[PDB]
C-alpha cells in the first residue's frame, strides 16, 4: 500500500471550518494555531471547498487573507496547500523559471519524475494558470542537453505500455555502455532517448543488464559521463524508477542539510507527496537516514512554519 | 405555471426567415414591420437559426445589417434579442461596468437574483465573449462592502441544498440582529455571510425569525443600516427570496416611471425573461399597480421601439 | 473671441482640493455639493492633480470613491470632468461602439467635427486606453458607406492648407452635383472625397460656389440624395464647417428635446467644450431657440446632476 | 470506390521509425532517400506517432530537425506530410493571407470546397494554431463579393440535408437566371444565396433546371457574368457539386502548365488528399487529360521533391 | 561624500571580457573565479556592453549561458550583476509578487523608500519587462492598508518641494497624533496621508514636532498604534527619512540574522546599492554592529556565492 | 556613385496620384498600365503621401483596393512598392518563417547583409506590425549553428568602427585558420565570432591576411568547412564585405535562372535597393554577367508584372 499522511476530516463541514477560519484572522492578531489545526487536518478537496464557502461568505478570497495575515515560510506553506496540486506543481515551475535565476533542482524534481498522466495534467494547469505553454518557458530558461531532457519529459511520450524484455534490455544496457564508459567521448543523446522512453519496468531491467556489463551501476556510469543540471536530471530518472521514495527521502534530506532550509523543496516535497506516497517516503528517509523525517523538520524549523510542517507530515 | 411570454414558432423555416428579413431592408426603405414581426414572434433558439441562415445567405451578420439599418431604442432591442441569453446578460454586465461611470443597479439586477448554476453559466459567456474574467473586471469598477457582496454573488456558492430549520433560522436571525440592530456599529460581514450563503428556502425561514425578535422587519433594518449600493444589493436579494416576481415587476415600474424612461433595465428584463417567468411577471404587476404592463409599455414608449417591446410582451 | 466657462481655479492647491473632496465622503452622508463645488470650479488640468494628490494621500484612486459614493447621471457627469479630454472622447466612442448596439449620432459628434490634430490625440488616447486600434473597431462595429466615411475621417488626412479659391471650388461643387443631382444613380464616393480631404475655408467656398449652380443648397441636395447614417455624416461635416457653434447648438437642444434627455449627449458636448468654445455656443444657442442654454439644463434636469451641469455651464 | 493513395504502413513500429529518421539526418551528409520513404510510406496518423517518439528520444521536434536539414520544395513537402490534416489547411489558408499579396486561388481551392464539418475543423485548427479568428483574418485581406462569398463559406452552414426536389430546384434556377442572364446588371447576392446555402443533391437539380431554362450552363452563365475572383469562387462550388475529383484534377494540371509549377497548389492538393480522394483524382486526371498525374508530376519536378511527391501519388 | 563600492574598470574593452567569459565556460570545467572577476570589477554599464558583445560574438545570450554553467545563490547573484539597476528592481518586485505567497518585506524595501523619480523610473522597467502595470498586480498580491500605502507609494506624487514649516508641521503632527495616541480608534489614513505626501525634509521637522506633544517618538507611536505589513512599511519611511544608510544596515544584518541568510535579501540591496551608497553603508553596518559588512558576508556565505559578493563589497 | 534608380516624381500631387488609381480601377476592368505607371515613376514617399489621400478620399485603403484588384506576381510587386521600407523587410522575414517551412536564402539575404542601423530599424518595424519579437520568431524557426549566426546578426552589434589593425588581422586571420583548416575538427564559434563583429575594413584586411597563411581564400576555406544554411550565412558575409553589390547581382542571377522563377528573391531585391543601390548593382550586374539586368528580367518575367519590374529598375 502506498499512501499519504492527510486524511480528509471525517464529519466535514466546511461552512463551519471557513467561519473557524474568519475566526482566528478577525482583528487583532492571527490565531495561527487554529489556522494550522484546520489546513493540515483537513484533506485538499476539503480545503477548495473551504475556499468556496469563505470566499461566499465574506467576499475575499481566503488566499488574499493569508497574503495579508501570515508572512515567511509560513505564510507560503500555507498557500501551498490551498492550491490545487497539478495547479501547485504549475506554480512552482514558474516560480522555477521566471523569479531571479533558474531553480534547476525544482524543475528536474517535477518534470523528471512524472508519468505521462501526470505530466499532461500539470501542463494543461500551467496553460490554465499563465496563458502560455509550458514548453515555451522552459526553452526560454535552459539550453543544450538539459534542456533537451526537459523538452522530452514534457511530451508525455514514455512508452508506458513497453513490457519487461531482459534480450532488449540488454541491448539498451550495451548501446549505454557504448554511449558513454566504452568510449574516449560520449554520446548524450543515447542516455537521453533511452531514459525518456523505456517503461519503467523496462528501464528497471535495462539498469539490472547494466550491471552485469560494467563493473559500474547504471549510476556510477552516469555521475562519471556527465556534469551540472544534464547529470542531475538523468540521474533523477533512474532513482524514480529504482525507489521513488528514496529519491524524496534523499530531496527531503538535502533541502534541510546543515545551519539553513531550502525552504522552498522542503514545503514542496512534503505538501505534494501529502496525500500520495509521504507515508512510505516518511518509512524510506528513517531507513535511510536512522532519524524521522519528523525529527528532521523540528530541528530545522522554526515556528508556526514548523509547526504545520510537522502536522501534515506525522510522527 | 411559471413561463415566459414568447414561445417557438410552428413551421419554422430559417433560410425563409432570412430572406425575409432580407427582403425588409434591400432597396430604399426599411420595413420594421416585418423586422419586428420575425424577431418578436420567432423564440431566442430560432433566432439563432436565422442567424446562421442569414450569414450564410448574404455573406455578412444580421447584427451588422441592423446595427446599420436601425437606431436608437429599437436597434438595441431588436439586437438585445439575436443575443444568446446568457451571452445577453453578460454584454449588459460588461457596458455596466465599462462605459461611463458604473451602473450599479444593472450590476445589482444581474448578481444579486441568480442561482449558482445560473451565475455560473454568466461567467462563463462572459469569457467567452471578452476573454476576461467577470470577477476582475468588477473588482475594477466597484469597491469596499459593495464589491465584496458581488464578489460573493459571483462564486456561485450558495448552499442550495440547506432545508429549511427553525431553529437554525433563528440563531441565524440573532446573528444578523447584533450585527446591526443590537449594536451601534455594524457588521455588515454577517449580513453578506447570510444573505450569500443560506439557500432560498431557510432565508425565508431566518427572515420569519427575524421578525420575532425585532421589531422591524429584516426589510427595515437592512433599510436602517446601511446606505447606498451595499444596502440595494442586500434588499435585492432578501426580495428575490420573498417574490422574483415582485421584484422585477418593481424595477419595470421604475424604469418607465419617470417623464422619461429607462430603457436599458426596460429592454433588459423584457428581452431577458421572456422565455422564463414574463408571463408571471406580468401577472404580478397588474396586482401591484392595477395596470397591465403591455398598457404601461404602450403608454411610455413609441414607434417601433414601442411595437417591439409590446409584441414580446403579450397582453 | 473664442473661449470656454470652465476657468482655472486662482491660488490653487491641489492638496488643500484633495482632503475637501475626501472630508466629502468620510463617513455617512455625502456632500455632493462640495464635489460639485471643487469639480465645477477647477480647470481640468487641476483636476488631474487633484486626482494625483488624492491617490498618493489615501491610496485609493478619487474615480474608484466617485464610482462607488455616487451615481446615476451624476456619477456619470462628475467621472465626465476627471477625465483627461482625449481619454473622455475616446471612452465616449468606446461607449458608443461597445454598448448594446451603437450610438452613430456619437460617432459623428466625434469622428465628424475634429482637425487632423485632434482625432490623432483621439486615436493615441484610445489605444492606450484599450490596446485596440480605433479603426479597428470602427470597421467592427459600421458598415457600407457609413463606415467609409468614418474610415476616412480616421485618417487625418484633411488638406488644412488647402487655400481658398473658387476656380478649384467650382470644380469640387461641380463634380459632386453631377455625382448626386446630376444623374439618376449616385456616386457617394465623390461626396465622400471632397468633404474629407478639402479644407475647412475651401469647403465654404464650395457650397457657396453649389447653391450657384444649383437650385439646391448643397445641404438640402445631401438630404435629397441620401439617408439614415451616411446622409448624417456628411450633413454634420458642412454643418460643422459652417457653423461649429451652431451644430453643437442643434445636438444640445436636440438632446433635451421632447420628454427626454440623451443625457450622455449632453454631459458629453458641455464637458469637452467646456474648456474651448462653450462660450460661443451658449451665445448661439440663444440666437436659435430664444431660451438660454441655462434655462434649458435647469429645467430638463434635476438634483446634483443639475447642479453640476448649471455650475460647469455658468449663466 | 472513393479513396486515396496513401496507406498505414504494416507491422507499424514508430520508435523505429523514428531511430530511422535521426540516423539519416546525423553526421555528415543527408540521407533524404530514407526521409522520403519514411513519410511518403506511412499515414498521417503513423507520422504522428513518429514525431511524438522522435520529440521524446531525441529532445527536439522533427519539424524543427527537418527545417534545418532540408531545404526548398523538398522541405516544405516534407513539412507538408507531417502535419495533421487540419493544421496544415490552416496554416495554408494564413500563409495564402499573411504573406506579400494574397493567394486567392488557394482560398478558393480551401474554403469553397468543403463540407460543414470540414470547414469548423479547419476554423478550430486555425485559432489552435494562430489565436485568432479566421473569420477576422480573411476579412482583413479581401473585400466585396468575394470576401461575402468566403465569409459564407466560413459559417459552415449549408444544408447538408436538404432533399432534392425538383419543383423548389426550378424555382432557384429561375432566381440565378434572373440574377444574372434575365438583365444587364447582376443581382450576385442571389448566387451567392443559393451557392452556399443549398445541400449539393439539391444543387445538382439546380443545375440541371437551369440548362432547361437557358442556352448556356450554369458554368457558362457564371463565366460570362463575373471575373476575377468571385467569379472562380462560385465556379468552384458549381465544380466541388459536380466532379469534385475533376475540379482537384484542372487545378493539378493548372499549377504544372506553362513556364515552371506552382507548387504550393501541388503540394497542397497531393497532400491533403492523399488519404481522401487521390486515387479517383487520379483517374479522373488521365480521363481528362489522357496523360498519368505521375507522369506530369515527373514531367515537371526533379530531385527528392519530384521523388516524394510521386511516391505520395503512385503510379 | 556618498558613493557605491563598484567603479569603471579602466583600459575597458568589452570584446576581450566577453571572450575572457567565453573561456571561463567552454569545455569540461567552468572558471567561476574568472567568471566572478569580470562580473565584479567591471560597472554595470561595462557589463551592459559584455552582453552586447558575447551575444554577438557567439550568438547565445550571456544571461542564458550563466543559467546553464551556474547555480543556486552564485547563479542568482551573477544574473543580478547582469540586469540593468531598473529592471533589477523591477524583476526583483515581479518575484515578491508571483512567486508562491508574498515577499512583503521585499515590496516595502523597494516601494517604501524611493524618490519619485526613482519610482516612476521601477514602474516603467516593470512595463517594458512585463508588458503588465506594476500598479495592478499590487493589488492582485496585497490587501486593506497595506495595499493603500504601495498605491500611495506607486503614484511617485511625494511634494518633493514642500518647505520646511514649523506651523503646518506642528499641525501634521497632532492631526498624527489624534489618529493613533490620541484615540481609542485609529485613523490609519491619516498616518497614511502624511507620510505619502510630504517632503522629506518636512516629514523630519514633522518627526521633531511629534516629539514635542508626545513621550513617544514617530517610531513608538506607530509601534504602538499598528501591526503587520501596514506598521512595516510607514517604519521604513521614517527610517528611510532619518537615515537610508541605518535601514538598509539593518536590513542586511537581519538578511544574515539567524543561522539563516535571506539571500534573496542580501543579493538585492548589496546589487542594487553596489553603485550608489553601499561604502556608506558599508560605513553605517559598522558602527552600527562593530563589525565590517564584510566580515558578516563571509562568515555567512559560502563559495563562489561568498567570492562574487565579497569582491562587490570589498572591505 | 552609390544611388538607386528610383526618384521623386517632380511637380508632385498625391490627391491627384490618388484620384489616378481611382479611377484605373473603377468599373469596368482595371488600367494595370495606368496603375503601374504611378508606382514605379513616384518614390516610396510619395507613394506613402498618395496611400494617405486614397484612404482620406475613399475610406478604403490602396493595399485593400490592390488586394482585390490585382493577382500574382503583379499584385505581389505593387504591394511590396506600397510598404514603407523597414516594413517591407519585416514582412518578408515573417513570410520567410511562418508560411510553410521555412525560407533560409531570404532570412540570409536580408540579416546577413546589413548595418547595425538598418538591423534594429527592421526589428522596430517587425514588433510594430506583428506585436512579436523578432529573435524569438527566428529561434522558433532555425537551429544549432545556423540559428546561432542569426541571433549574433540580430543584436546589431558589430563594431563598425574598428580600424584596420594589421596586427590585429594577422591575429583573427590565423584563428581563422586553426578553427578549421588548421584542424581535423572545427571550431564554428570562431568563424561566427569574427565574422559578425569586426568592421568591414578590417575583415577586408583580415581576408587578406588569411592568404598569406593559407593556400585557399576565405570563401575557399568556409566552402570546405561548412555545409547548408550555415555555410551560406558566413558566405553572405565575406561577399557583402568584399562587394555587396555582386552579392545581390549573384542573388538575382539565381533566381532568374533554371525554367522558372524565384519571383519572391527577385522582387525583395528590386524593391528592396530601388532607392539605395540598385544603379550600382545593374552595372556590377552587367559586368558580371555581360547581359544587362533589365534584358534578364525582360527575358524572365512576363506581362503587367514584367513590365512594373522593368520600369523601377530601368534601362
Ligand atoms: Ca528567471
Ligand atoms: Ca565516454
Ligand atoms: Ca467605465
Ligand atoms: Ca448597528
Ligand atoms: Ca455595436
Ligand atoms: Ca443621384
Ligand atoms: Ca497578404
Ligand atoms: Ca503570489
Ligand atoms: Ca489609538
Ligand atoms: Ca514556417
Ligand atoms: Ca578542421
Amino acid at each position: 500500500v502506498v499512501q499519504g499522511t492527510v486524511k480528509p476530516h471525517a464529519s466535514f463541514n466546511s461552512r463551519e471550518d471557513a467561519e473557524t477560519l474568519r475566526k482566528a484572522m478577525k482583528g487583532i492578531g492571527t490565531d495561527e494555531k487554529s489556522i494550522t489545526h484546520i489546513l493540515a487536518t483537513r484533506s485538499n478537496a476539503q480545503r477548495q471547498q473551504i475556499k468556496t464557502d469563505y470566499t461566499t461568505l465574506f467576499g475575499k478570497h481566503l488566499e488574499d487573507e493569508l497574503k495579508s495575515e501570515l508572512s515567511g515560510n509560513y505564510e507560503a506553506a500555507a498557500l501551498a496547500l490551498l492550491r490545487k496540486p497539478d495547479e501547485f506543481l504549475a506554480e512552482q515551475l514558474h516560480a522555477a523559471m521566471k523569479g531571479l535565476g533558474t531553480d534547476k533542482n525544482a524543475l528536474i524534481d517535477i518534470l523528471c519524475t512524472q508519468s505521462n498522466a501526470q505530466i499532461h495534467a500539470i501542463k494543461a494547469a500551467f496553460k490554465l494558470l499563465y496563458k502560455e505553454d509550458l514548453e515555451k518557458e522552459i526553452i526560454s530558461e535552459t539550453s543544450g542537453n538539459f534542456q533537451r531532457l526537459l523538452v522530452s519529459m514534457l511530451q508525455g511520450g514514455r512508452k508506458e505500455d513497453e513490457p519487461v524484455n531482459a534480450a532488449h534490455a540488454a541491448e539498451d544496457a550495451a548501446a549505454i555502455y557504448q554511449a558513454g564508459e566504452g568510449q574516449i567521448g560520449t554520446d548524450e543523446s543515447r542516455f537521453n532517448a533511452v531514459l525518456a522512453t523505456r517503461s519503467y519496468p523496462q528501464l528497471h531491467q535495462i539498469f539490472h543488464e547494466y550491471s552485469k556489463i560494467s563493473n559500474k551501476t547504471i549510476l556510477q556510469a552516469i555521475e562519471n559521463e556527465f556534469s551540472g543540471d544534464i547529470k542531475n536530471g538523468l540521474l533523477a530518472i533512474v532513482k524514480s524508477v529504482e525507489n521513488r521514495f528514496a529519491y524524496f527521502a534523499e530531496r527531503l534530506h538535502h533541502a534541510m542539510k546543515g545551519l539553513g532550509t531550502s525552504d522552498k523543496t522542503l514545503i514542496r516535497i512534503l505538501v505534494s507527496r501529502s496525500e500520495i506516497d509521504l507515508a512510505n517516503i516518511k518509512e524510506t528517509f528513517q531507513a535511510m537516514y536512522g532519524k524521522s523525517l519528523y525529527e528532521f523538520i523540528a530541528d530545522d524549523c522554526s515556528g508556526d512554519y514548523k509547526d504545520l510542517l510537522l502536522q501534515i507530515t506525522g510522527h
